[PDB]
């Protein structure tokens, strides 16, 4: 009915991080720890850093899903609106549907749940890269937090799971979503209602 959002560093001590990227006007993804809200344009790349404290056994996968943060919307499917599924700007990977995508990685998959129905995409972990700390996987949001018909200007999560290769559960984190023509302004904004109140 609804995906669990509580964070989980498991095992392999799991657990997502962001670049600093500041809230310059011309900024196209931006992360604000005080919130931990990522602010990004459509379309444009996300980066987010995977870390593990131990690398996690071969077949382990990181999963993606979008869900409303609101809880009376939270049983509701997060899609693409009216518009933007048929827009035609398929990666040829992503159904047209699915707000998330994976950029450059050609062994994403996506997923239609039979069961929920809800949409995710899902990459296998590969050896780590020698001399680097991290791993990092580039998401591409394509909806506006505003599109009608769609997310119509509500909130929402993305959750981040690491999964055994049965599905399983190993690790969990989240952070919230604005798509939005202006992240830098947005989140500047953000922060200062944060602190006035
Ligand atoms: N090496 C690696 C580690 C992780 C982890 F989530 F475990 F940090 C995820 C991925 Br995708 C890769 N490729
Ligand atoms: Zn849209």
């Amino acid at each position: 009915s609804v995906p669990s959002q509580k964070t989980y560093q498991g095992s392999y001590g799991f657990r997502l991080g962001f670049l600093h990227s500041g809230t310059a006007k011309s900024v196209t993804c931006t992360y604000s720890p005080a919130l931990n809200k990522l602010f990004c344009q459509l379309a444009k790349t996300c980066p987010v850093q995977l870390w593990v404290d131990s690398t996690p056994p071969p077949g382990t996968r990181v999963r993606a899903m979008a869900i409303y943060k609101q809880s009376q919307h939270m049983t509701e499917v997060v899609r693409r609106c009216p518009h933007h599924e048929r827009c035609s700007d398929s990666d040829g990977l992503a159904p047209p549907q699915h707000l998330i995508r994976v950029e450059g990685n050609l062994r994403a998959e996506y997923l239609d749940d039979r069961n929920t129905f809800r949409h995710s995409v899902v990459v296998p972990c590969e050896p780590p890269e020698v001399g680097s700390d991290c791993t990092t996987i580039h998401y591409n949001y394509m909806c506006y937090s505003s599109c009608m018909g769609g997310m119509n200007r509500r909130p929402i999560l993305t959750i981040i799971t690491l999964e055994d290769s049965s599905g399983n559960l190993l690790g969990r984190d989240s952070f919230e979503v604005r798509v939005c023509a202006c992240p830098g302004r947005d989140r500047r904004t953000e922060e200062e209602n944060l602190r006035k109140k």
